[PDB]
């Protein structure tokens, strides 16, 4: 049973993401969905995006965000 998040929703940039959490849109879905919280000025303002983690495009964006988040949380040393 998959809950619809389409794929990634409106195109998110890494710069939009403040926080990335894995939790399903619906508990009746397989695995945790990927939840993306935006910074402010995003077309999706006040809503969290959800990527459906069954897709390959999710993997890079998420993985890439984990690297990018390290720069925003500031691990630059």
């Amino acid at each position: 049973s998959k809950c619809k998040c389409s794929r990634k929703g409106p195109k998110i940039r890494y710069s939009d993401v403040k926080k990335l959490e894995m939790k399903p849109k619906y508990p009746h879905c397989e695995e945790k969905m990927v939840i993306i919280t935006t910074k402010s000025v995003s077309r999706y303002r006040g809503q969290e995006h959800c990527l459906h983690p069954k897709l390959q495009s999710t993997k890079r964006f998420i993985k890439w965000y984990n690297a990018w988040n390290e720069k925003r949380r500031v691990y630059e040393e």
